[PDB]
DNA sequence: GCGGATCAG
DNA sequence: ATGGCTGATCCGC
């Protein structure tokens, strides 16, 4: 279906909804935040812009001098992961469009179904408008976890200190392995077909191994990115997707050749809002981001333009820092409307218990309980409280959450809170 | 330390 | 009729 034809059908089915109303209310809150930045741009002198340009360029010269091309970074991302698993274990779905999820929401969709515009985080009922011929299969998360365990076993060979970003996703540092691999016999890098095949000593080949072995072991395809830093690897991982690789060779020129015309949206970290904000300054590509680096040092905060500059120069992380200890744990749930207050407490109590049982698992305890309430027009509130004593049991959490919830019900009194979603988070763990 | 928001997969 | 979850972080206050 045509790109014009898609955005129309959604607008047809979506217009008038409670959800839709909130999306406008958000888009207005966005556009206002744009217009303010513009009214702030207007009041910048050529002198300030100059003073900035030297400040940024002194920093940029520090970053460029610290650049590091000596590491080899691989990013693996499974192709249509949940869909592919369901396709794998049901041939009848192979030549056909599908989506994993419910009528309420979709986790993913196979490439047959994207051609109709159905994708992740789209509700099922809308995807059925975009394609009535769509088969929605409920998610089997346990299978997906098990598949992930099968691939993480492979990936351990090449980097034991690899880090996984989800089930389908993982960065690897293959520098220590590529070093060892140069002087390996063909016997140590031969794999039989499920007849025998051997793979080369190059980075492109090591990754072809990984992708091969995965397809043998799981009968599923993955794409990969090869580059000197994580940020980069992550971008090219999506370039030849599905079932394909891409390398940025470790030399300054090749890096910059790619960056040159790369849209900012294709970077991990730059989402829809930031795209629109930077688009409002005529910044769409990564060289335009470099050009305006002075302007960006005055409009955005220190951490933001620092980040933008790393991106501008094609820098990123080159060692995979081990997964640190968690800083929060949470649970939330959607339901058909709840307005009777006693039911809202009972639900809060259930979420609080679940959250308690999750902490029990990891033997953690915290000081800051935070509820989350979403009403039937999709407006989200959060309410927190921090306590002196560390808490952990179902009761203690509920004790604190009950009061926070009370404060809210009393606030609208006599009106009932019309909730569609409630949540409970705990945070502020020890040092 | 809080609440609202963005982003990721 | 049906518009998800969990965790991390940032911005402004
Ligand atoms: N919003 C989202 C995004 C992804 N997911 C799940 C479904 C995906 O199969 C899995 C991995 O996401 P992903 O790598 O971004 N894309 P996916 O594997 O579906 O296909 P490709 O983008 O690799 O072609 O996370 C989700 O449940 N909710
Ligand atoms: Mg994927």
């Amino acid at each position: 279906l045509d790109k014009e034809k898609i955005n129309k059908i959604i607008m047809e089915a979506t217009k008038g909804s409670r959800f839709y109303g909130n999306e406008l209310k958000k888009e207005k809150q966005v556009n206002q935040r744009i217009e303010n930045m513009m009214q702030q741009k207007a009041q910048i002198t050529s002198q300030q812009l100059r003073k900035a340009q030297l400040q940024v360029d002194r920093f940029a010269m520090e970053l460029e001098q610290s650049r590091n091309l000596s590491n080899t970074i691989v990013h693996i991302d499974m192709d249509a992961f949940y869909a592919a698993v369901e396709m794998r274990d049901n041939p009848e779905l192979k030549d056909k469009p599908i989506a994993v999820g419910s009528m309420s929401m979709l986790s993913t969709s196979n490439y047959h179904a994207r051609r109709f515009g159905v994708r992740a985080a789209m509700p099922g009922f809308i995807a059925k408008r975009l394609c009535p011929q769509l088969i929605i299969v409920p998610p089997n998360f346990d299978k997906y976890r098990a598949v992930s365990k099968e691939v993480k076993e492979i990936l351990a060979d090449y980097d034991p200190n690899f880090m996984a970003m989800s089930l389908d996703e993982a960065y690897l540092n293959i520098t220590k392995h590529l070093e060892e691999r140069q002087n390996w016999p063909e016997d140590k890098r031969r794999y039989f077909i499920k007849n025998s095949v051997v793979f080369g000593t190059s980075a492109q080949e090591v990754v072809k191994e990984i992708r091969f072995r995965i397809e043998q072991k799981t009968t599923l395809t993955a794409s990969a990115g090869i580059a000197p830093n994580t940020m980069l690897a992550k971008v090219c991982s999506d370039k030849n997707k599905p079932n394909g690789q891409y390398q940025i060779l470790p030399n300054r020129q090749a890096v910059m050749d790619f960056i040159k015309d790369l849209p900012i949206r294709k970077v991990s970290g730059i989402g829809k809002v930031t795209e629109k904000m930077l688009k409002a300054l005529g910044i769409i590509t990564c060289t335009e981001l470099y050009q305006q680096r002075a302007l960006l040092s005055l409009l955005f905060s220190e951490t933001s333009w620092h980040y933008f500059l790393h991106i501008s120069l094609g820098l990123g992380s080159t060692h995979l820092t081990r997964d640190g200890e968690r800083k929060s744990m949470s649970v939330e749930r959607t339901f058909s409307e709840i307005n009777k207050a006693e039911e809202q407490y009972s639900l809060c109590q259930e979420l609080c218990s679940e959250l308690a049982q999750d902490l029990q698992k990891e033997r953690l305890k915290g000081r800051t309980v935070t509820i989350k309430l979403k009403n039937v027009n999709f407006e989200v509130k959060t309410r927190a409280s921090t306590v002196s004593s560390v808490v952990s049991t179902a009761e203690e959490i509920f004790a604190i959450a009950k009061e926070l919830l009370k404060t809210e019900i009393d606030a609208d009194f006599p009106h009932p809170l019309r909730l569609r979603l409630m949540g409970v988070r705990i945070s502020s763990f020890p040092n």
